[PDB]
């Protein structure tokens, strides 16, 4: 399958491609305003996941840091990176079906569209102002808003035990994007797709 991740912000973005214990294509890739990376995907895929990183600093073999959305310090992503980051989250060809979602879980760095090449199924948007409403408590100096999860880690925010629910941090990002789930036992908002259909990511979209 293929995802045409297009930046559109201002900014260049670092863009990221995994599924946590591996890199999806080649895993990350500089993208200067208005730059696009179209990247395969493989079919069958599950727990994929596209993130922006900002502001990042890498030698010529691909390792430093960046200011959001860090894998180890590599350019080429193998592994998740460290919020804040708004996800574009999917599995693909899961009993005939494709499965994809944006989450806010690990936090917002940048306003994401995601959606389906195809009329068979609708996209996702998140693309709200977080950052300049971000409650101080969960404010990223590096940019970006962080979950509550990262910043306070206890099981009412990350939902490790029991059965948590919505709290003062998750609202907020839910009121801002409600098709992206705010905390891990939030009533999903994943949308099925046909099996094998193509996709776009788009940071900082528009119309
Ligand atoms: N249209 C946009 O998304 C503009 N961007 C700002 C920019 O690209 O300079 C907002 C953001 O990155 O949160």
């Amino acid at each position: 399958a293929t995802f045409e991740i297009v930046n559109r912000c201002s900014y260049t973005v670092w863009a990221a491609a995994s599924k946590g214990d591996a890199a999806l294509d080649a895993g990350g890739r500089q993208l200067n305003s208005g730059e696009s990376w179209t990247i395969n995907v493989e079919p069958g895929t599950n727990g994929g996941k596209i993130w922006a990183r900002t502001d990042c600093y890498f030698d010529d073999s691909g390792s430093g840091i960046c200011k959001t959305g860090d894998c180890g310090g590599l350019l080429r992503c193998k592994r998740f990176g460290r919020p804040p980051t708004t996800l574009a989250e999917f599995s693909l060809n899961q009993y005939g079906k494709d499965y994809i979602d944006i989450s806010n879980i690990k936090g917002f760095n940048v306003p994401m569209d995601f959606s389906p090449t195809t009329r068979g199924c609708r996209g996702v948007r998140c693309a709200a102002d977080i950052v300049g409403q971000c409650p101080a408590k969960l404010k990223a100096p590096g940019g970006g808003c962080n979950d509550a999860c990262t910043v306070f880690q206890t099981s009412e925010y990350c939902c490790t035990t029991g059965k948590c629910g919505p709290t003062e941090y998750s609202r907020f990002f839910k009121r801002l994007c409600p098709d992206a789930f705010s905390y891990v036992l939030d009533k999903p908002t994943t949308v099925t797709c046909p099996g094998s259909s193509n996709y776009r990511v788009t940071f900082c979209p528009t119309a």
